[PDB]
């Protein structure tokens, strides 16, 4: 019956090896889970983050746009004044 | 009959079902970090642009300011030897 009982022995010693396979697969699977849970809390940050960024940035652009040319207008009343007096 | 138990089988099969699950969320994961980096990259970028920009208003105001003043004595100037 030895060949019967190996027989018994491997049935379970292959299972053992299988089910903890298999737990170690859960575990894995969790664990990465847990790190997709974090970066994805540090990636909505960063978006967010992106998103007021590229809105300061956006006005930023129109003020420095606004302030050049109310600056070269205001600088042009002088010199059309200055032409009027030497032409005076 | 001796191990047809063992080869059938569904123990095996959603062992494999879970694997598959184990290597999407793997590369879910690995596709996100690319995803991170890039808007990372963009944050970086802006952030130098956007500090850059108020130094520059900044420095237009008073370059402004001072020309704007100068015409202004000019002007002054002007009418006074007139």
């Amino acid at each position: 019956r030895n060949s019967l009982d190996l027989y018994e022995e491997i049935l379970t010693e292959e299972g053992t090896a299988k089910e903890a396979t298999y737990n170690d697969l859960q575990v894995e699977y969790g664990k990465a889970q847990l790190q997709m849970k974090e970066l994805m809390k540090k990636f909505k940050e960063i978006q967010a983050q992106n998103f007021s960024l590229i809105n300061e940035n956006q006005s930023l652009k129109k003020n420095i746009s606004a302030l050049i040319k109310t600056a070269r207008v205001e600088i042009n009343r002088k010199d059309e004044e200055i032409s009027n007096l030497h032409l005076e």
